[PDB]
DNA sequence: ACTTACGGAAGG
DNA sequence: CCTTCCGTAAGT
């Protein structure tokens, strides 16, 4: 059975009613204004001709934030909103306090009635942050709004030369980024062009009529192109009629760079190439400075001090070129000479799994997971196999929390439990089963107790008061129960005094060939910086990139600006597993050999550089003889699934002949097929009638349940579905089942289900990452994990915050 | 331990 | 109307 959630008293009185059965007049004075709105009087300076005036810096009541009615009815939030008001609208002086965190805040975990505030609120991004420290009327909202309007205006600097038609400059600046002549720029795909010029037989296939959408899952036909890369040759402004430069119409000239897929050698040229490889060209373009989407580093390869592979991993936006590309000669050249020239956090991972989140955090260099809690024994053993210096408690998290909230210091095994002050960062993905939209029993006690573990996680965060807090869940976490779970999580975090925010990320935008949307809740201690969410690194299909959240009919987006394009191309199924040798249905050989070297950039990243020929976990589930014949009869065309299975009699791998599915009832919605045949397999096709417990047909190559219930299940699109080489995986789940809800798990060519190795590669796991158990345990460990590249992007975002805080401390101490 | 049959809300 | 996709419970 499931254990009830351990709570601190703070967390208890917020989630109490939801998990009932599952938890165990002077400047500086605040006034009220008839709508009442609570404002702070920032200045009482009498403006003329309009009576006595005053500047009102508005408060936002917590009920007007994303918290809603979950909020404290006296909590206010600072907002960047103010305006000039008459004095004939002030009702009376109201008392507002600033509840500041104590110096013992990191240990306040575990233990009037006037208006108060403790956090500033960003209403677009739902970001609760520490009150901004803007040092001086002096409206803070006005100062922040000014210092914001003055960083988005592109401005030239360091005039280089003055001709008669245009003024050249050496530098420009835009959105706080500085560009110089010679830097690399990102540009929208539309910024410049390259000189290179770019009937079914309804009686044999009776379920084909259900493919009438033309939409193909995991298809990369509509993904946008990555950024155009350029090198700045000339920053210039055109002169006006007054003979002086137009400092607002800033133009740049650019040497174009080719990607290998941009040359006459098309997309196939990208299969083996480095994801950041370019070709210098002598072609030039002129764009507007407004079009620049970011700065990037484009270096000549064989003039770098280290190896180009060591340069590529050093920082973001790093590209190199070794050769030039003659377009209309369609040749490759040597480039011309005018083209050549902190202590890690202590981390506690609750619901660790095999360790995908810890792996991504480790490769971002921010964290050292010293403690992991994981009840399932195979996943905990895999964590131990991947983290030899970590402590893994193979125990219910509630039991361990109860132990630590007393002076236990040690569990029944002799494992030293973390105490307050020891945990610097708390991360975890609480169980998703009760939140996942695939779960059609989410109102039952099993899913109730699964969902109640969010309260356990928040109680951990309340007790330990870590510097940073990360909650990962499926996308459906943000909308489950009218977003009440998310609202209550954010309410608990604000009540603790955390700066907090939430968002939805797509894993495919960070370097996996998989669509996987995950909700992320980030929180930081009062003295910290609140991390931003990471910018997408890889372009991905737009249908898989729906990341906005509607909470009480209000839309919330993350801070991400790279909506459409990005620096790198998409990872495909070919990039993922094209190197792996052929294998059969039911593979059981754990350690085998690779039949050669890695064939793509992604495979090179996942295997490493050193020659290690031992490939592990290239094992496939053993499907029955009927399922095997079905997987043999799935054609290789992209978008092939059960719906183009043949309705024939098949001599199976044993002494058994699969029969033809009989169509016994007239489906009125689907109508009759062209041959006059019926399309229903049970009496329930008629609206308002019970199933006949005799229409269930057995041992058919076409599964009977799929036509039985397809009309209300999107025709079971994707079931017995093959992957395509040019496309991406669907969401990797704990068990690849051709008849599962997410059942597009068939190899592009081999008559088998995807391998454990291929599922780990869809999740961005290093080939050396150890999994444990039988094949089902390995599939579940892989399908539960956070994809390490996504956790790495988030970790780099937190590293930014750590470095920022350290630098401000060092500047404050070396005055 | 293995196989199958399969609800309903969010958001486009 | 179409697509979403850390899956569960009952049967076997
Ligand atoms: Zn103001
Ligand atoms: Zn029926």
């Amino acid at each position: 059975g499931p254990t009830k959630a351990t709570t601190t008293k703070l967390v208890y009185q917020i989630f109490d009613t939801f998990f009932a059965e599952q938890i165990e007049l002077e400047v500086g004075d605040c006034v009220s204004v008839i709508p009442l709105y609570l404002a702070r009087v920032t200045a009482l300076w009498e403006d003329s001709s309009n009576g006595q005036m005053f500047h009102a810096h508005w408060f936002c009541a917590g009920t007007d934030t994303v918290l809603g009615a979950t909020s404290d009815p006296l909590e206010l939030f600072l907002v960047d909103e103010c305006e000039d008001m008459q004095l004939s609208y002030i009702h009376s002086k109201v008392k507002v306090i600033y509840k500041a965190p104590s110096e013992n805040w990191a240990m306040e975990g575990g233990m009037g009635k006037t208006y108060f505030y403790q956090l500033w609120y960003d209403q677009d991004y739902a970001r609760f942050e520490s009150p901004p420290k803007t040092q001086p009327k002096f409206c803070v909202s006005c100062a922040r709004l000014a210092e914001m309007r003055q960083k988005e205006i592109p401005r030239v600097l360091e005039q280089l030369e003055d001709l008669d038609s245009r003024v050249l400059y050496y530098s420009a600046t835009k959105n706080g980024i500085l560009y110089r002549v010679g830097d690399g720029v990102y540009l929208p795909p539309e910024a410049f062009t390259f000189n290179i010029k770019l009937p079914v037989d309804e009686d044999l296939y009776p379920e084909h009529y259900r493919k009438y959408s033309d939409y193909i899952k995991g298809s990369n036909l509509d993904a946008p192109e990555p950024y155009r890369i350029g090198r700045i040759k000339e920053i210039f402004c055109p002169k006006k009629s007054n003979g002086r430069p137009n400092e607002t119409d800033i133009k740049i000239r650019v040497n174009k760079f080719y990607r290998p897929e941009n040359t006459h050698k098309s997309t196939p040229a990208s299969y083996h190439a480095d994801i950041n490889l370019l070709y210098w060209s002598d072609e030039e373009a002129v764009v507007d400075f407004k079009a620049v989407q970011g700065r990037c580093t484009v270096e000549y390869g064989e003039d770098l001090p280290e190896c180009v592979q060591v340069y590529s991993m050093g920082g973001p936006n790093r590209f190199y070129f070794l050769e030039a590309y003659n377009a209309k000669s369609k040749s490759f050249e040597d480039p011309p000479n005018h083209a050549r020239s902190l202590p890690k956090l202590r981390t506690l991972d609750v619901f660790s799994g095999c360790g995908g989140l810890s792996e991504g955090f480790h490769q971002a260099g921010i964290s050292d997971t010293l403690w992991a809690i994981e009840m399932w024994d195979p996943a905990a053993q895999a964590f131990r196999l991947n983290n030899p210096g970590s402590t893994v408690f193979t125990e219910d998290c509630n039991i361990l929390l109860k132990l630590v909230m007393a002076g236990e210091t040690t569990n029944s095994r002799g494992q030293r439990l973390p105490q307050k002050g020891d945990v610097e960062m708390l991360c975890g993905g609480p169980p998703c089963q009760g939140f996942s939209g695939m779960n059609r029993f989410n109102s039952r006690t099993y899913s109730k107790f699964k969902n109640s573990l969010v309260v356990s996680f928040l109680s951990y965060c309340d007790y330990y008061r870590p510097r940073f807090f990360l909650l990962e869940n499926v996308r459906n976490f943000v909308s489950f129960k009218r977003s009440m779970v998310l609202k209550l999580t954010l309410r608990c975090l604000v009540r603790m005094g955390y700066q907090c925010t939430f968002g939805v990320l797509q894993a495919g935008q960070y370097g996996v060939a998989q669509t996987r949307r995950r909700a992320i809740i980030l929180a930081a201690a009062p003295g910290e910086k609140l991390p931003l969410f990471p910018e997408p690194l890889h372009v991905f299909a737009p249908r898989a990139c729906q990341l906005s959240v509607v909470v009480d009919d209000k839309k919330f987006v993350s801070n991400i600006t790279r909506l459409s394009s990005g620096p790198f191309r998409t990872i495909t199924v070919r990039d993922t597993m094209s190197d792996l040798p052929e294998v059969r249905n039911g593979a059981s050989a754990l350690e085998i050999s690779y039949n050669g070297e890695p064939q793509s950039w992604f495979q090179r990243q996942l295997r490493g550089a050193q020659y290690q020929p031992i490939l592990r976990d290239h094992i496939c589930k053993d499907m029955s003889a009927l399922v095997a014949a079905r997987m043999r009869h799935i054609p290789l065309a992209p978008g092939s699934d059960w719906r183009d299975l043949p309705n024939i009699e098949v001599r199976l791998s044993d002494g058994t002949m699969a029969r033809k599915l009989r169509y016994t009832h007239h489906d009125r919605k689907n109508g009759r097929s062209s041959s006059g045949a019926l399309r229903g397999v049970c009496s329930c096709v008629e609206a308002g009638k019970a199933c006949d417990p005799a229409a269930r047909q057995f041992n058919t190559l076409i599964p009977w349940c799929l036509p039985h219930t397809g009309n209300r299940h999107n025709h079971w699109a994707g079931l017995y579905g093959r992957l395509e080489w040019d496309g991406f995986f669907s969401t990797t789940v704990t068990n690849p089942e051709p008849m599962g809800k997410q059942g597009r798990v068939l190899h592009p060519e081999q008559h088998r289900v995807v391998s454990v190795r291929e599922c780990a590669r869809s999740q961005g796991f290093p080939d050396t990452y150890r999994l444990f158990g039988n094949i089902l345990d390995k599939h579940r460990q892989v399908g539960n994990a956070v994809p390490p590249p996504l956790a790495k992007a988030i970790g780099l975002e937190i590293k930014l915050c750590m470095l920022a805080k350290a630098r401000e401390s060092a500047s404050a101490k070396i005055k």
